[PDB]
């Protein structure tokens, strides 16, 4: 039930990243009507922008954890369905690559290495050999609705708000700047 | 049909490579019988060294030609294996790999290579996996006697008789020494 777990965590990493972007987006638009406002607030239009940065921190922390859970998701799905694929064709497949797998028990470390270097790629090569003809390929059938709800990327959306990196300086200022705009805000 | 060229093109590289080590061998016990002897012939134990030392070059480039043609054989072996093993059980493996293998066609090239290697360690850990379950398989019903006869590995003798390498200046001097010694021979 793991991928499960994996699944609406993922969902939840949506939300609250959704909900971080609509938090930002709603002080950035009120932003800037008061801006265009001639307003003489100079201490609210600081402490406005303050709010504004901590929001875009909040946003980017939140996409980096749900780009992480998607990938995550995608791992153990992966995971799960070559396991069970290998575990129904395996005989056939260790058939097919007896000349460098055999004895795998009592070889050395290097030969060992050696080995499953050479049956990695070449199983590779037979990727690439059968990709070259250019199928469509599909969802498995047990985990089609997981995987179609999740999307084979995620959003676009998610990958512009993580592009930039903030050093681990940057990260924990901004840790206690939003801890302190959380705890101002709940009063 | 490369696969029977590849398997006789090995069964003649034992019969040179066996020819070098007994014809090496028979000059060696040869060298010892007249260095145990009383006679002073000092010129013929000379040419005795050197042919003695252009055969043992001759072997290593023997069992290096082994090496290379028994690499080649279990390559081109396993490579029809996979096409086979993959052609039978492709659509399998794509509803496995499918959350990083669709698109795959119209993809950028560091998103194929990048989703190209998620696949590939992926299948990586699989038969790290089944090697780790512990059953034994055998080689291909199809193709079992002639990767059988060859062997699962090169001989011993053929390891350790081409460890040491030479140089290109020391090839293309043993290369003359031995087209002088097979005219000197021939004549």
């Amino acid at each position: 039930t793991a991928l499960q777990q994996a699944f609406d965590t993922c969902q939840n990493n949506k939300a609250a990243w959704l909900q971080r972007k609509n938090e930002l987006a709603a002080a950035e638009q009120e932003y800037l009507r008061l801006l265009s406002g001639e307003g003489r607030n100079v201490s609210r239009l600081d402490e406005l922008r303050n709010i504004i940065e901590v929001r875009k921190w909040q946003v980017n922390q939140a996409a980096g954890r749900y780009i992480r859970s998607h990938e995550a998701v995608q791992h153990i799905s992966i995971r799960d369905r070559l396991n069970d694929f290998m575990q129904q064709h395996g005989t056939a497949l260790a058939a097919a690559l007896a000349p460098e797998l055999m004895g795998y028990s009592e070889l050395t470390a290097i030969a060992r290495n050696c080995a499953i270097q050479r049956a990695t790629d070449a199983l590779r090569e037979a990727l690439l050999s059968w990709l070259a003809k250019g199928e469509k390929i599909n969802y498995s059938a047990q985990d089609s609705d997981i995987l179609t709800t999740i999307g084979f990327r995620p959003d676009v959306a998610s990958v512009d708000d993580s592009r930039e990196k903030f050093t681990p300086a940057q990260n924990m200022i901004f840790s206690r700047k939003s801890a302190q705009l959380a705890s101002r805000q709940s009063v």
